[PDB]
């Protein structure tokens, strides 16, 4: 039921469930902006591929032929499964709007999956090329805050500032980073471009014309020679086209702003820990394209998950 | 069968279940009026859904063209197909009601769908943008209290009032929770209008007159020119939108009471720690629209949870 | 099949499971007479509507209508689900009991579940509303008696005594449990009316007159003018029907001996802890719609789960 | 598939699995002879309706209409169904063996559910009335008998005999395992009597005389006015029946059997703990109908389960 596939890919954990996984420690390697868009980019098109054919919105078939009333119910149902197989054959379907409008219009699902798969790629890259680098990465600068943290109080009773120096000069994660989302927004904007020329097919091109004459048929003259056939599950198509091309517009620019890595980031993620004595270091050069403004939007991303990190974040909001 | 989808989305945790996750410590990030808004506002129209086109209430298919007695089973599937296919195309179905209403009666389960979407998205938004922070934010003051109590034990044997000060003067916050209420709201509305005006629609409105004459029917004089068809599932549509109807009007008193978050909010929740002689500060300095009502209702919601509180609680009740 | 849609609704713990949650600290938070009440009150409306319609029981579809022989199954099959949908327009369906008796018939299965959700609300609402509150103050009551009872053990070797009295003078959570139980009494009046009138139709209605004339047809003199419909699902719902009515019947006083709130409790509940020369206190004062009553009834209602209770109640029961 | 199904309802713990709670300590509150006779009287009913009309033994449809051979098969369709809804109709199906026959054999899986269901409820009025008096009252004698024995064991390096004495003299628990017992030896009867009777009718009555004759058909002189109708699934029926008839009439003995509560019970179970310098007093006193009789049937029942019991009962069996 409808209902209930959307209780499938909506309103529960479809993909952006924990990774419950023994070498994460709790982390999310993938950030709410990023996690959002691959959500809506692969759940709308499995949603609307289940909501296309599923029941109580469809009638019959895919594809029905008015046969001669002289025809037999097998001699129809060869008709109307022969001309849904006479699709991909240029020597037939003598159609007014062209070969192309027919093609989409019997594997418009399938090039939904197409796509839809085709986004889901580079999330997918993302999680077993670059996750793990920074899964390992966050889980010692964590760690050694804690313990800078820990010292501090034993002290009231820049190991780390080095690291982030000599990432500033590697620009190997960044680059991996801003390709991902490059390739998602390439593919978000060729999936726009399919799905706007799919709407903008005329609606009286579903209806071809059809002729089962090929070999013994061909010289038999007892059945017409032509049939009129119409795929049915069309109208439904153009629906479902625009509004998956009205999300993808709008979800558009969210990628292109996800894009300016540099932009997003701020550079007083670490200047809470400043005040602490055994710090006493600078946490903060410049910004641009590197590693560090990825490794400040990730530990900005996920930065409350210590402890101590939060009881610095009150102690330093006293300043009115 | 209607009794076990009514068990899927009614009596069970459709998505009202506690966010067993390892990362909120067991607290609840959304208020009990709010949950509630959000499971009946999005149960509600899935289960119409799901009843609307259950077995056991719906005969046969959604459509059915009485064709002629000279037509066979599949030139009558053919038509009976069509015909349901050919709403969407301007130049056929002579209704006597116009072209929008047979456009609602198709795709009503898709408009129910629609919105059901539209209202879970504000808590989602909320839950995915602000819900950390409360989260983050709660886990302290309530550890904190904690250790205050504890200390208070100690001496018998003011962090907190400075943070929340703070947070008196930042109000980006509760613009969030002003604006996810106020769009739930607008939906709502605009949800009751669309319920409103579907059911005003004419009753014999579902029925319409088609004609299979496009190309090669066209000028065969052999079928007849006019069909009677019917949207059958039409009926049992009037009656769940009525009730959805009726559902969304009682349900937006709720949420516009809600949207008012300093007239909810008491200022005497942490009152009760006033007597304790470490604490010894004043917990409540005013109202208003600011961050600070927010967390007031947010720590109210869920204050009982921890066992400190529940024993001060006792402790300033006996006043007999 | 009957038999394990029985097992799903009866013979488990539909609703009466326990509320395994991890704040509750495996206390019921409804007693055993509500919990029965509650239990029936949804579950035999939720097992008649799968008995009515499941397989086994049933044949064929809902409606059946006697089409004349010179009718193709396509068009039989238009009239049969026409008149299906023929049943909410005003203008067809002459029948001889009235417009009333067939919109019943119609929408049985969706009246049944209407009432069904309807009484499960008070007890949801209670769930939600007044539960929290009375197992926070229970959880608090109960610790406070062991370590009286620790403390009496080390003396041999009243401050409950005191919030009990303010309790007394605040009916605050009284009256919402009357509430609960009062609309739940009348929601089983209302059905119980309900299904009265509902068996009391004439077994000679559900069959009624029909006619496909509007439109197109209304000027083709080529399909009878009277078809004879009839609702065959009506005779297993006017069974059922007086089943639940009589189970409603004999379930009413359970709820209205419920309602005497005063009635059930008895005022010697704590008096076994009265002998503990920590204590040495009264712990009854008198009886009446108070906060009080509900507390005796509810601690009185779980109080064997605490295991020091259990060896005062020996300790006092040798007396002969 | 039947094998399967028996899988569900035998062969696995339908009804007789422990009650895996985190409130009765591992202990069991039925009697294995109580349990036994629980399940065969529930799990039999369900077993034999999922066996009459499961796959791989019924044919088509439960009725069916021999209509003429000018009829269409929608008409013989709408004959069919009308004659089973025409049952509950008395101004037609002129049967030669009455009114009466016809009614069990629409409606037998609907009795035989429904003294599966009254057969199941003083088996679930005791699990929720009396089983946790009687678990909170052997949780404190199991535990109070093991510090004897650990007291004896120091001693080697009353209270429960007083509290038996007490329970001798107050059958408030007896007089309700008495009654549920009785409800349902009554039960198993009406069930047996029922049973009886349906397997007495004649296996001539399934058929019946049918005429679609009410309204506009009955001024249509165009269908036979007898139509001659079968309830199919009957010859199973009269099977089953007396294969559950048969299990009733060997459980009720059983029943009768579990009646005498004083002569089941042996007035010994506790003479093993006399031999201990700690206990030294008698354990038994007398018999009759009284608590006593009942804490000794369930104690005796699972009194294996205490580590010292057993050993105790080793040492005093070394008398040879
Ligand atoms: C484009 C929206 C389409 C909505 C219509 C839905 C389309 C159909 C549904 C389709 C399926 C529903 C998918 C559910 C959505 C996924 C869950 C959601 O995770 O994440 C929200 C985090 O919210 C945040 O924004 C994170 C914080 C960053 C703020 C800066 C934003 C920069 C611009
Ligand atoms: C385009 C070229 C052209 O104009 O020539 C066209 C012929 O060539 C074709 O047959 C088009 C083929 C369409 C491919 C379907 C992808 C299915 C995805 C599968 C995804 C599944 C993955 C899992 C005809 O040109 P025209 O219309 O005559 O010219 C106007
Ligand atoms: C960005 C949205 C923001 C608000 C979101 C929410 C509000 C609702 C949003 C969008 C409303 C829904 C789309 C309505 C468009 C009507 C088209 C129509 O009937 O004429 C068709 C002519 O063909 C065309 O018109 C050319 C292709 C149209 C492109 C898609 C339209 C969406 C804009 C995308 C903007 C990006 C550029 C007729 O042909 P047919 O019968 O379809 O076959
Ligand atoms: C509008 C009701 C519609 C009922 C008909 C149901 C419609 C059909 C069912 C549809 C589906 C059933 C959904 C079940 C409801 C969700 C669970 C329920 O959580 O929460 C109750 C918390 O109760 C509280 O009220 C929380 C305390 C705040 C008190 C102030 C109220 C301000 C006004
Ligand atoms: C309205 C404009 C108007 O009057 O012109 C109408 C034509 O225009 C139309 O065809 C109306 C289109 C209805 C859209 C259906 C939404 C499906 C949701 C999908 C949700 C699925 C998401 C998953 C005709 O005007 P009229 O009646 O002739 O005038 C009187
Ligand atoms: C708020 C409820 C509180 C109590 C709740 C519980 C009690 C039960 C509640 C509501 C009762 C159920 C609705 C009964 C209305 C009968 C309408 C009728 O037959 O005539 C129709 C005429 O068309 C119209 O009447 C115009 C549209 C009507 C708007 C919806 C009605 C609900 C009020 C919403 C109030 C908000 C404003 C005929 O046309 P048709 O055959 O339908 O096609
Ligand atoms: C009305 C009965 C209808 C029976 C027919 C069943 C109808 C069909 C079955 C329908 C579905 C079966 C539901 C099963 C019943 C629920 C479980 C059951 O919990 O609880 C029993 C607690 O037993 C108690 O009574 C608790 C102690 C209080 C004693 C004072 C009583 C005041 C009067
Ligand atoms: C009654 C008024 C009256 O007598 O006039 C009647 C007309 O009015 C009607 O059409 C009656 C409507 C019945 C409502 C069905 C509820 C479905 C529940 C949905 C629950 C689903 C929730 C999920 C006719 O009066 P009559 O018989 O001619 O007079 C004698
Ligand atoms: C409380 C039970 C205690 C024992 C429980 C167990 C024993 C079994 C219990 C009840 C036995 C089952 C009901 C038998 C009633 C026969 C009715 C009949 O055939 O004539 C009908 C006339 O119409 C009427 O008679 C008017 C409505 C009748 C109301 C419901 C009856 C139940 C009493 C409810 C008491 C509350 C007041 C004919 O019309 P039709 O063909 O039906 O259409
Ligand atoms: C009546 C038998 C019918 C058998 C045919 C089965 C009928 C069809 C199967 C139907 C379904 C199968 C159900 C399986 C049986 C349940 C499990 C079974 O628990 O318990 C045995 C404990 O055995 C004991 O007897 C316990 C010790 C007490 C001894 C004194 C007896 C007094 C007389
Ligand atoms: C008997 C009275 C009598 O002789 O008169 C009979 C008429 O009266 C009847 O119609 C009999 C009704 C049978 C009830 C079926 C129970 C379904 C259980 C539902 C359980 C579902 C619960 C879940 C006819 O007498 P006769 O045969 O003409 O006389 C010889
Ligand atoms: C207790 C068993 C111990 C051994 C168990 C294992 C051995 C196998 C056990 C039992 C064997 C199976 C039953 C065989 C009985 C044949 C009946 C027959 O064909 O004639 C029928 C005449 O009608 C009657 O005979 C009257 C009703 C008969 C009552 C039920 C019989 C079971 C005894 C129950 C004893 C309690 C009293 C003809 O009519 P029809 O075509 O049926 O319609």
């Amino acid at each position: 039921a409808i209902a209930q596939l959307a209780t499938e890919y909506v309103f529960s954990d479809f993909l952006l469930k924990e990774p419950t996984e023994p070498k994460f420690k709790g982390l999310r390697l993938e950030l709410a902006v990023d996690k959002m868009v691959t959500c809506i980019a692969v759940g709308l098109p499995l949603l609307l591929i289940s909501l296309a054919f599923a029941q109580e919105i469809s009638i019959g078939t895919q594809i029905s032929c008015f046969s001669p009333s002289s025809f037999s119910w097998r001699q129809a149902a060869f008709v109307d499964s022969y001309c849904w197989a006479a699709v991909q054959q240029k020597n037939s379907l003598q159609s007014e709007s062209g070969n192309l409008p027919l093609w989409l219009h019997k594997f418009f699902p399938y090039i939904l999956l197409l796509f839809a798969i085709l986004l889901y790629l580079p999330p997918l890259f993302w999680r077993f090329a670059a996750a793990p680098h920074i899964c390992s990465d966050l889980k010692f600068i964590m760690e050694e805050l804690d313990k800078v943290y820990n010292r501090a109080i034993k002290a009231a009773k820049p190991i780390v500032e080095q690291y982030l120096k000599t990432k500033k000069n590697s620009n190997n994660l960044i680059i991996k980073y801003i390709s991902c989302r490059l390739l998602t927004l390439i593919i978000i904007l060729l999936a726009c471009i399919y799905l706007g020329y799919y709407f903008s097919l005329s609606s009286l091109s579903d209806e071809f014309v059809c002729s089962i004459k090929s070999g013994i048929l061909r010289n038999d003259s007892t059945v017409p020679d032509q049939f009129q056939c119409k795929l049915i599950a069309v109208g439904i198509f153009q629906l479902l086209s625009v509004i998956n091309l009205v999300v993808y517009v709008l979800l558009a620019p969210v990628v292109v702003y996800t894009l300016f890595v540099p932009f997003r980031q701020k550079t007083d993620v670490l200047k809470v820990y400043e005040i602490l004595p055994t710090f006493d270091v600078l946490h903060f050069k410049s910004e641009g394209y590197n590693d560090l403004s990825l490794y400040n939007l990730f530990l900005e991303e996920n930065i409350s998950e210590v402890k101590s990190y939060k009881c610095l974040k009150v102690l330093e909001n006293i300043k009115s």
